[PDB]
């Protein structure tokens, strides 16, 4: 099944799930100097101070804190975005080096890591229907460079322990993911894809331009998970990031001059 190794990792994914060759897929370079500021964007809205976060999983590919999206409790709204869109998890995506990690890239610069907040536009209904849609979901993409450490970051951090293989999950109620973002809001955004299977072609990305600083002893601890499941052949979960995909017919816009 598909992964990130040698023998199934991205360059591979493209046999199962042809869209993999798509017309608007994820990540992307973002090339600071060809993106252009667009005025018609308004701000960006983040509605978090009613999240219920309920469960931190680890799936294999990431871990993924899951919050209660069967009511408006934690919205993104406005920037590029018609509609509301309900926080249903986040995780992350890192690198087995400080130097790697991010999906995006600016100007082909990589981060440690980036995070993905990922809601879904409440239109649809539930998440499976809005993932068959062209505008059904906006990911929050936030990148994290290593130096000081992301207080609100420790949490997440600490519970990694009881998670460690493919399968395992723990209560993770009363975060706060607000803990999360950088000081700004300024970001980019493109139309784009799922950056893992099945790939789909649903995602209006807004990714922020600050980054988050996180400590080198936090990501060292995002290293320590596995891919693989309890009692199998210990695989660590390190450079479980999709690289950049062409641009094709697509502009990235800026919400900043
Ligand atoms: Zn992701």
């Amino acid at each position: 099944h598909w992964g990130y190794g040698k023998h199934n990792g991205p360059e591979h994914w493209h046999k199962d799930f042809p869209i993999a060759k798509g017309e608007r897929q994820s990540p992307v370079d973002i090339d600071t100097h060809t993106a252009k500021y667009d005025p018609s964007l308004k701000p960006l809205s983040v509605s978090y101070d009613q999240a219920t976060s309920l469960r931190i999983l680890n799936n294999g590919a990431a871990f993924n804190v899951e919050f209660d999206d069967s009511q408006d409790k934690a919205v993104l709204k406005g920037g590029p975005l018609d509609g509301t869109y309900r926080l249903i998890q986040f995780h992350f995506h890192w690198g087995s080096l400080d130097g790697q990690g991010s999906e995006h890239t600016v100007d082909k610069k990589k981060y440690a890591a980036e995070l993905h907040l990922v809601h879904w536009n409440t239109k649809y209904g539930d998440f499976g229907k809005a993932v068959q849609q062209p505008d059904g979901l906006a990911v929050l993409g936030i990148f994290l460079k290593v130096g000081s450490a992301k207080p609100g970051l420790q949490k997440v951090v600490d519970v990694l322990d009881s998670i460690k293989t493919k399968g395992k999950s723990a209560d993770f109620t009363n975060f706060d993911p607000r803990g999360l973002l950088p000081e700004s809001l300024d970001y980019w955004t493109y139309p784009g894809s799922l950056t893992t299977p099945p790939l789909l072609e649903c995602v209006t990305w807004i990714v922020l331009k600050e980054p988050i600083s996180v400590s080198s002893e936090q990501v060292l601890k995002f290293r320590k998970l596995n891919f693989n499941g309890e009692g199998e052949p210990e695989e660590l979960m390190v450079d479980n990031w999709r690289p950049a995909q062409p641009l094709k017919n697509r502009q990235i816009k800026a919400s900043f001059k």
